[PDB]
């Protein structure tokens, strides 16, 4: 059974080399023998294979314009109607884009001349998903098709992805989201986008060498991009009894969403409270 | 006299050494004779001297946790008040870090072992601003200081930085946001935090290889982080009269707040229309 993993997989790591897809699936490459990306609409996508597959596809080795999956005729191999986002390849990938998960590239032989391999298949490492838009199709244009810009991760904790196995845990923002369904813990609003639901998962104690925050579903809310930014930035506190005050003007604002699956240690409140420049005595709310 | 300057300065590379401070000074690297922070509530900080000036001060090399300006007994030395964003070094680099704009750290002889020079100033590079926050002071718990977490930038494109002499011009945003004063095109709204108002500049035709958007005034809106996120996944378009519409379910949301200054380019604007599944048609609102 394929499990679908984001990021490097295990004892294949970039430059190895296959002879056929079947290879690449057992591997744990890729989920498919034929399809291009191998992702849902749900989880996102965690890889995609390029083989020429489309000729609106371009090849830059670091940037990489990838064509979507849909509308295609079995036996002419002709497009005959316009690609959507209910592909589960096409929506995958919009997801992977927004959840900031990295995607593996497998390029393949008949593919863009320099950058292609000879012969057979070349895992090529983590790309990123930046960007995604509708074009017309070259050979068809009166069909439209799906477009994504790739671009290849250098630094992991540079272009700040999230993989399943370690770099932060993907599987931790996967939860706090899905418990919370993408809607901010503190305004209540779901940012919805062309393919769905859309939220940040923001740590409350920041990670790293100063503050030594854990990367765990306790030490993280789920928000609007709005607060995120106030919460990262002094603007936004919450109290031991999980009320959600301006810290500006010290007005209460109203209680933190909160869900019962999803346990905030207090102890991380406490903290990012006291990163303020005066810190909320006994009586201030 | 002094131009502040973001990015590297014509004629000095990283590595370049010098004498003393009024060699930095006349190089155009720092504005200050004595002072860290050069820098300005309004502007941003374009750099820092790091020699040693409080004990709280660590340096990992690619990572630096610099201690902020005020407080100091001119005679003592010793802290004898609160630091505050009142600062204009402190201020700076909080605006630094929201413009996303790189600050020139040059490293002096006083400072942290293994990465400081054995005499004079060695000129680092650019470094990111990531994250601030307020501590106890080590020598004095009893007052607080201002803290900022600062990375190396590697590649200018990777990490989003906004350069004053070209990676994207910072005089673009500047222009943009200070027309609107971060009041959001689409919601009206500012998003205030500890230092100030804060917005996005959002690019309307997107830049790079395959749709070579200008990076310049009339291709961008100012929006807050939520109306961004919108713009950029399909869930906005602009009207060729300028009404904001709900790309998801066709409603109008509204008009684009505008300012005289700033002309919209509407070849821009039908590009970007463009790029949903279904073009809008004509009596589409
Ligand atoms: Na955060
Ligand atoms: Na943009
Ligand atoms: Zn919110
Ligand atoms: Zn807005």
């Amino acid at each position: 059974a394929y499990k679908r993993t984001f990021g490097h997989i295990p004892g294949h790591p970039e430059g190895s080399t296959y002879s056929n897809r079947r290879q690449v699936q057992k591997a744990g490459l890729h989920a498919h023998l034929q399809a291009g990306i191998s992702g849902t609409a749900k989880q996102g996508a965690d890889a995609i294979v390029l083989n020429g597959g489309y000729p609106d596809d371009r090849d830059y080795g670091d940037e990489i314009i990838y064509t979507g999956h849909g509308g295609q005729d079995p036996v002419t191999k002709k497009q005959i109607r316009d690609q959507d986002l209910d592909d589960p390849g096409n929506a995958g990938l919009v997801r992977s884009q927004l959840e900031g998960l990295p995607v593996r590239v497998i390029r393949g032989a008949g593919g863009e001349k320099p950058y292609s391999p000879s012969s057979g298949y070349r895992y090529d490492g983590l790309y990123k998903v930046v960007a995604h838009w509708f074009a017309n199709h070259e050979d068809a244009p009166q069909f439209r098709v799906c477009q994504f810009q790739l671009v290849k991760i250098y630094d992991q904790v540079a272009a700040g992805v999230v993989v399943d196995n370690p770099v932060r845990s993907a599987q931790v923002v996967k939860n706090v989201k899905g418990w919370h369904k993408h809607r901010c813990q503190v305004c209540g609003i779901v940012i919805e986008v062309d393919v769905g639901p859309y939220s940040q998962g923001a740590h409350i104690r920041p990670l790293g060498r100063k503050h030594g925050g854990p990367d765990v579903e306790s030490n993280m809310l789920c928000l609007c991009p709005n607060d995120h930014v106030r919460f990262d930035n002094g603007a936004l506190y919450i109290t031991d009894d999980l009320k959600v005050v301006n810290a500006l003007n010290g007005e209460v604002i109203g209680p933190l969403r909160v869900h019962p699956r999803h346990v905030i240690d207090l102890d991380h409140i406490r903290y990012h409270r006291s990163q303020l420049p005066n810190i909320p005595l006994e009586g201030s709310s």
